[PDB]
């Protein structure tokens, strides 16, 4: 079956519309490519290596070509012949964040809305039928579509992310939190300068919440980027 | 005389309205304050490394006090007994950025529009009169609201802001940018790991245009940060 959706029956509006795609299954892991083109939460440490220099830089997704802008609507594979039609919303924001080794990349993505249960790496077509996407992660009936557009960005490092739930209403620094802003202060005193290296690289750091934040620290968590997230969801984002 | 705008006839919806300032002139600069509340580019260099210590961080504002909350509308000083009655707007935003030898901030602030000449410094106050924020610069007719309300961040570094404006379409990284993608692969190639210590800190760079960006790097141009803004102006801000 060449089905890129785990529920039997579809949902939503559903059109005659062939986009090509191919199924992948290491261990329990099922994920679809178009081509070359995959997630990269879905490849595995040799994949990833091999693929980090022949890349363009999307957000949790490996291309050897340029996507395609987004424009209003957009067409997700279900079947061979068939697809999904779906309004892109760039008012309901996902974060998404992915690293290969050497960029750790963030993207404030736009979404769409389908009842389906779409596969990782599913095609995103526009009414061209050319690539405008490929599916990543997903909060509630949410996907994310990472593409150029929206707020985005990358750290330079070789370290993986590092993703942190600090508590409610708490003063965050580095990848450490405290409750109270003196305490983070005192912290700050007792650390040495900032100190990077090809020895000890840059820690990105996500804090999902409320007030969702982006830091770059140095290996003993002094901290040399602080970035306040403001308008994107960072709680219960399921890489599929 | 104290007028805290330049325009000599008022304009806009003015009340009755008594806000306390100071006026000071350095060389031929004019600007106000608020008690202790300034903006951190109308301060000397000596006076800037007294207060990066006993500091909120706000961006281009140094205050002892907590600011209170943005609600829909402020008020703004022209003289001591009025005021000018403007609305807040969310929309239309405009980047800022400030350094005090500690903290390299930046913030995607909101903005109102006013045709009035209000002096750097000018207290902002909501219907209770508490201190909201700082006039600190402008773009047009749309003055900036420095406020913790929208996305902001900030750099750890001693050094101060580099800014640039590359050419359209261009490819930046770090602080130079090159014509295609493909020459910042080769110049990327060329480069040592970035290396940053208390000796050589890190470098915050501001690359204002059409696709503006927020970009950290070491003393050499390795990027460790690289920020896509969108949604924020950059190229005709004003520091008054
Ligand atoms: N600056 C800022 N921008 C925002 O958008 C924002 N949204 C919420 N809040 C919270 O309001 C309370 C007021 O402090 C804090 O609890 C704060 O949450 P937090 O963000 O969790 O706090 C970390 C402290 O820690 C501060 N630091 C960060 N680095 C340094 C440093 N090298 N030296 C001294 N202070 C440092 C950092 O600026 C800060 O303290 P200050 O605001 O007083 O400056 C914000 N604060
Ligand atoms: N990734 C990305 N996100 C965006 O939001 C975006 N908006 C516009 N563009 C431009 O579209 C063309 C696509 O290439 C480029 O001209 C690009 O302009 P630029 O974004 O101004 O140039 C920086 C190049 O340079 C890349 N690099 C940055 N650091 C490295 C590094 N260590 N090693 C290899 N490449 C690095 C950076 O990823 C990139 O090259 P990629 O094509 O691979 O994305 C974007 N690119």
């Amino acid at each position: 079956m060449g089905r890129t959706v785990l529920n039997e029956s579809n949902k939503g509006l559903v059109e005659n519309f062939s986009i090509p795609a191919e199924l992948h299954e290491r261990d329990g892991k099922r994920f679809a490519s178009f081509g070359t083109t995959v997630p990269i939460h879905c490849c595995t440490p040799e994949q990833v290596a091999e693929f980090a220099n022949k890349t363009h830089h999307y957000c949790d997704v490996f291309t050897e070509q340029v996507l395609a802008p987004l424009d209003e609507l957009v067409y997700v594979r279900i079947d061979e012949n068939t697809a999904e039609k779906v309004f892109i919303n760039r008012s309901k924001r996902i974060l998404l964040v992915s690293s290969d080794g050497v960029l750790a990349q963030w993207r404030s993505a736009p979404t769409f809305e389908s009842s389906n249960r779409f596969l990782a790496g599913t095609p995103i077509v526009n009414k061209d039928g050319d690539l405008v996407s490929v599916v990543t992660a997903r909060k509630g009936n949410h996907y994310a579509v990472s593409t150029f557009e929206g707020e985005g960005g990358y750290f330079e490092t070789s370290q993986p992310w590092k993703v942190l739930d600090p508590p409610e209403g708490a003063a965050v620094y580095g990848d450490r939190w405290f409750p109270s802003r003196e305490e983070v202060r005192a912290y700050t005193l007792s650390l040495p300068g900032a100190a990077v290296s090809a020895g000890s690289p840059p820690a990105p750091v996500l804090h999902r919440g409320g007030s969702g934040r982006l830091v770059l620290a140095d290996a003993r968590g002094r901290q040399l980027s602080h970035h306040y997230l403001h308008g994107v969801a960072t709680t219960d984002v399921q890489y599929l």
